[PDB]
DNA sequence: CGGGCATGCCCG
DNA sequence: CGGGCATGCCCG
DNA sequence: CGGGCATGCCCG
DNA sequence: CGGGCATGCCCG
């Protein structure tokens, strides 16, 4: 219905939360998050593993919503999709039943919905909002990412952002969060130079 | 002919305002504080930012229209540069009025309005509540003529008003600020500020 | 069916066709002026700009002149050259209207003057008949007219262009062609100035 | 037939030739006679000079072919990336098929072909006399993709081959060269030759 | 007729 | 995202 | 317009 | 596992 993905934090009624909790000071580093930047360093089609927290069990019938956006005024008309060189392909796209374009996937969990939203043209993955597990503190939903920030044809060197929404059966927004998202060939590099020119400020 | 430039908040305090935008010579787009200039790049997005407390009239609607300060121009309308109105630059590709300056970008329920007897271009959007977590409705715009076209503006500056209106004509409140689109912000910025400053 | 890529290459017939420039004012702000170091003209736009033509032997009747614009630069060389869209329909010099103000390239006085637009290449050009110089003259003098100042958006902007004199046939053909850098500006002796001693840097 | 090459100069001395280009390093093109290799960037105009000792045959014309160095990728035939393909930049007039990297700019009777079942890709267009007082006989080309792009020849060296041919499919000329297509030639250049020189 | 500037654009 | 030139045009 | 950086990936 | 490299692109 709208065509620019808010991009502010807002934990509603309940209290949204999303935090990364393994870290690994490497460089080709299939994941780390850097938290003074708030962008999370991934790598092409790794697992990335984010995880959610709430005060309070949501309403039944919840959800959590990631989609891609671009953090540029210019860029953030356009839809985030993936590149023809890495859609076209063979990898990945061989019956994994994610259409193809899809930039951001969930791994590991049958009952989520790719979704192309008719028109806005926006496209994210959904999946039902999960109590953790009886012994954790958050609900594990574990992700993916099917092309490079750099990707030319698709991102093309272009920042994105993931947002990711507690939302409604029905699509009224309960909770958001979100933060840049950089997809490498070696994030240890990456993230560490990107620290490094901000103490360098 | 002519519409008022004047401002007024109006019934629902009406705020319409710009994000920290990096100074830069050649940045896309700035803003100043101490003048109200937008300085701009030709057809680059500008995200400015309309925040409305109570905003409650369904079918309500915001538009905005270029005018010219000096007096003896604001007369006279601001259409494009007749270089860019026929050039096949940015006017293939969009579905926007070749000769307007001002664009909607993110939105495609727009409305050029084409005055009948009055002449005057503006573009209307439907207002939109500000989505549930943030404050402002963000609307994009970009201007296609460079303050400084021949043929156009033939540098003479600029106010950009934007009024929010009933779905029939009322102005509920209106803001300005003047604009200028050329190649590089920054350097135009800079100097802009200084010498107002000095005096 | 015609040529592509007009040919800019010098061509000395069996004629002897040669294109000379008489004496120009060396002033700044110059009407037009001349360069044999740099054999490039500077002329403002709309501004008489005479053209000396030169033969050994006398070609046959029928034989006219002809007087065409290409892009210097190669990634340029196929766009045709036309004036920006504003001065095309600009009525700061349609009037007194004679040609189409597609055209760059004018003549002035000649009525004989017939422009061409090549069906097949879209070429722009323009044609006056060889008139023997006036008795006792060494040269056959043509005005050509130039209307967009080679910096004019829309148009050839910033983009140098060559014009190219062809000493051509009554039907289809060639017997001798002179090029030469053309720029249309404001300040023809600011800019000659400025080319040449740029050039006697290297 | 398929992965031809040797020279020929033939009946009328077929030439391949390139004028003196920009010395800059991030010139639209340039030629390294040292290293018979033609550097130019994606999309931009490469003017090569064809020359013949006498008036070749009626309706004989010119093809150009690629074909990868490396007698491992003989075999692939070279084709634009899949995202130079499907993308917009280049393929909105198109009278030439979004597929091939060699394609031919100002002709109107240029001709893409496409073999039967070893299909491999070329343009021709048939010869033309130099226009009168010039000794070389031009043609205008253009290179689609970055010799480095992934999904294309994937940073695999190729050759343009030229050649003269009659319709009758009768081959008698041939004239091949190095291709690099890449950001800024100048500088590949230089460091082509420098560590060659050195090495 | 030359000096000088503003602002687009390309390059020490 | 900074330094410096282009080149139309105004000044006087 | 050249010098420097960005960024997937080669190499050991 | 990281350091260094080529190659497209942006900063000054
Ligand atoms: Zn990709
Ligand atoms: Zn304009
Ligand atoms: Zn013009
Ligand atoms: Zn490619």
């Amino acid at each position: 219905h709208e065509f620019i993905p808010s991009n502010t934090d807002y934990p509603g009624p309940h209290h949204f939360e999303v935090t990364f909790q393994q870290s690994s000071t490497a460089k080709s580093a299939t994941w780390t998050y850097s938290p003074l930047l708030k962008k999370l360093y991934c790598q092409i089609a790794k697992t990335c593993p984010i995880q959610i927290k709430v005060s309070t069990p949501p309403p039944p019938g919840t959800a959590i919503r990631a989609m891609p956006v671009y953090k540029k005024a210019e860029h953030v008309t356009d839809v985030v999709k993936r590149c023809p060189n890495h859609e076209l392909g063979r990898d990945f796209n061989e019956g994994q039943s994610a259409p193809a374009s899809h930039l951001i996937r969930v791994e590991g969990n049958n009952l989520s919905q790719y979704v192309d939203d008719p028109v806005t043209g926006r496209q994210s993955v959904v999946v039902p909002y999960e109590p953790p597990q009886v012994g954790t503190e958050f609900t594990t939903i574990l992700y993916n990412f099917m092309c490079n920030s750099s990707c030319v044809g698709g991102m093309n060197r272009r920042p994105i952002l993931i947002i990711i929404t507690l939302e409604m059966r029905d699509g009224q927004v309960l909770g958001r969060r979100s933060f840049e998202g950089r997809i490498c060939a070696c994030p240890g590099r990456d993230r560490k130079a990107d620290e490094d020119h901000y103490r360098e400020q």
